[PDB]
């Protein structure tokens, strides 16, 4: 079974595409080596098509079935509700792709009769037809990176009407089931601090810890019909209304298992027989399937007390070491088993004995010290991509503000604090847009956030320690300094000066702005302040922020 089959029609763009970093009067203050940054375009779609097109083979043994039976037993305890049309509509992002049937995200969010009527019609069709493949659009994603160039990734999604129907039938399922089936192993239930806490405690739970990350080669393409039907059988274990059962069966047969691909010009590009990257179940399905295969593989490889952390296709395993030589052999067997389950590795997995050396979800655990000198572990990552994207956002407004999402997720880091916060608050101040809400993404879901609320948000997600970390590790320091040299990003003395300036402007503004100045830039002054809990913090409603992953799920909140 080929992951895809093609007709020859090109994967066309839906709008003008820029590959080179746009430059304005602000660019240089952040990055000088402009030619290092680029954005992927449909022009490289061909290359990607060749990488994601291959045959899949699967040999399922008793370990696989034993793990599956256990997962289904847990899924049976779940009771999920069918969402109402209005509820599903409110979860639609304001700028989500418009329907091909005469209405857009705006009409959906406002519950217009035209949109609500078509949605209802699509729903009825799902109930009465469980065989006809549903159309999907295939587009080349425009993503920014630093060279040393990768081809654009591909996104496959059904019409807006179908997406609302997916929410109605499955939102409650994909939001509640993974945590029940996988418990503490389900990664999306954790905020960055909780993820670090889980990784550290798990590591400490082993007499002689050993860990490794497992990178599957183009995971979506390795997902087979069997995998997708297996996922449906797990969903069906839930206590569901009969109408929901029918809808899930229908969406599985007509959309999740596969279907035709249509480019932006309306031409048939081919056919998909693997995971669709732009459906509501993409994250939950990848997570369940990755966890199923990995769990079974741990048994085949005989790993001791293998604890796992799964986020979609991202997998991290921490177990009890049985000796260096043996761990290496076990990992080999693990990879062989994963391969038999149609989850071949991209990069061969290697055993690590230093927690901080394991990268998962493009991040790693590191350590610093708080105002009290106490050791504190936090999540960080290589800042190259975040900075390249920040450069792009410096001269171009985008649907998703990566800089804001990165400040929220990596607030305790040296780079997010010194550069991202300083640079963007400087711009927000000059343009008087501090109070303007911006969209960013957390675990795949889109959120509208006011920059002025960052202090509270950071306090709630990372704790006051995020505003006073210091004495970072040499490893982290060198990686940050190397990245800055590579990109041609100005040094500390420059950022410290800009930070003091920004901090002074914010303080004068008063209100929330002053709070931003005091907490976000305390590191920039020589005579540090108090920094005590923020009252308004408790006000913020962060429920649903770290519950589940919705990558490509077309999900919006507030
Ligand atoms: C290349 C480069 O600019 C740098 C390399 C290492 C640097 C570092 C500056 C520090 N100290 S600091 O100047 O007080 C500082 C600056 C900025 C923030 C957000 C926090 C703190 C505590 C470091 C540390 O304490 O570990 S590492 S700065
Ligand atoms: C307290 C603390 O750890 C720090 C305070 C300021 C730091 C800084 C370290 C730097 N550079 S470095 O690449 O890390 C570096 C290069 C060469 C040597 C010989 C040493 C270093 C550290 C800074 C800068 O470039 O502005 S500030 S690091």
């Amino acid at each position: 079974s080929m992951s895809y089959t093609w007709t020859g029609a090109l994967i066309t763009p839906c709008a003008a595409e820029e590959s080179k970093l746009p430059i304005n009067a602000l660019s240089n203050s952040l990055l000088r080596h402009h030619n290092m940054v680029y954005a992927t375009t449909s022009r490289s779609a061909g290359l990607r098509q060749k990488k994601v097109t291959f045959d899949r083979l699967q040999v399922l043994d008793d370990h696989y079935r034993d793990v599956l039976k256990e997962m289904k037993a847990k899924a049976s305890t779940v009771k999920a509700k069918l969402l109402s049309v209005e509820e599903a509509c409110k979860l639609t992002p304001p700028h989500s792709a418009k329907s091909k049937f005469g209405y857009g995200a705006k009409d959906v969010r406002n519950l217009s009769s035209k949109a609500v009527n078509h949605i209802h019609s699509v729903w009825k069709d799902l109930l009465e037809d469980t065989v006809t493949p549903i159309d999907t659009t295939i587009m080349a994603k425009n993503e920014v990176f630093c060279v040393q160039r990768k081809p654009a990734r591909l996104i496959v999604f059904p019409d807006l009407g179908v997406r609302v129907c997916e929410k109605m039938a499955l939102y409650d399922v994909v939001s509640t089931l993974p945590q029940v089936v996988m418990g503490s192993s389900y990664g999306f239930q954790y905020s960055p601090g909780q993820r670090v806490e889980f990784l550290v405690n798990t590591w400490k739970s082993k007499k002689n810890p050993m860990g490794f990350s497992y990178d599957t080669r183009c995971f979506d393409s390795t997902v087979t019909e069997n995998d997708i039907r297996v996922e449906e059988s797990i969903y069906q274990c839930c206590d569901l209304a009969p109408e929901a059962r029918q809808a899930i069966k229908s969406l599985t047969e007509r959309l999740y298992i596969g279907g035709p691909l249509t480019n932006s010009k309306g031409q048939n590009c081919g056919y998909r027989r693997c995971r669709a990257s732009g459906v509501l179940t993409t994250s939950c399905g990848n997570t369940l399937t990755c966890y199923l295969k990995a769990s079974a593989a741990c048994r085949a490889a005989k790993l001791q007390d293998c604890t796992m952390l799964v986020n979609g296709d991202d997998l991290v395993v921490i177990c009890e070491s049985a000796g260096t030589q043996e761990d290496a052999a076990s990992l080999r067997v693990f990879t062989e088993a994963m391969t038999r389950y149609s989850a071949p590795p991209g990069d061969p997995p290697q055993p690590e004995y230093d927690l901080e050396l394991i990268t998962s979800c493009s991040s790693n655990v590191s350590v610093a010290h708080d105002a009290s000198g106490k050791r504190v572990y936090y999540l960080t990552r290589d800042p190259t991509t975040p900075l390249a994207r920040a450069a792009w956002e410096t001269a171009r407004h985008t649907p998703v503000n990566s800089w804001l999402g990165n400040i929220i997720m990596y607030a305790p880091t040296l780079w997010a604090r010194m550069i991202l916060m300083t640079h963007f608050f400087s711009i927000l101040l000059a343009q008087e847009q501090l109070e303007k809400a911006l969209d960013c993404q957390i675990y795949g879901a889109c959120y509208s956030i006011e920059p002025l609320d960052l202090p509270q948000i950071i306090e709630r997600l990372h704790g006051l320690s995020a505003f006073s970390l210091h004495s970072y590790s040499p490893g982290e320091i060198n990686r940050v300094a190397s990245c800055l040299r590579k990109l041609g990003v100005p040094p500390l003395r420059v950022w410290r000066h800009r930070a003091r300036s920004v901090r002074a402007r914010l303080l004068s503004q008063g209100g929330r702005a002053a709070t931003c100045g005091k907490y976000l830039f305390n590191w920039a002054v020589k005579t540090k302040l108090k920094l005590t809990p923020i009252p308004a913090a408790s006000q913020l409603d962060l429920s649903g922020w770290f519950v589940a992953g919705y990558s490509g799920g077309d999900i919006y909140h507030s």
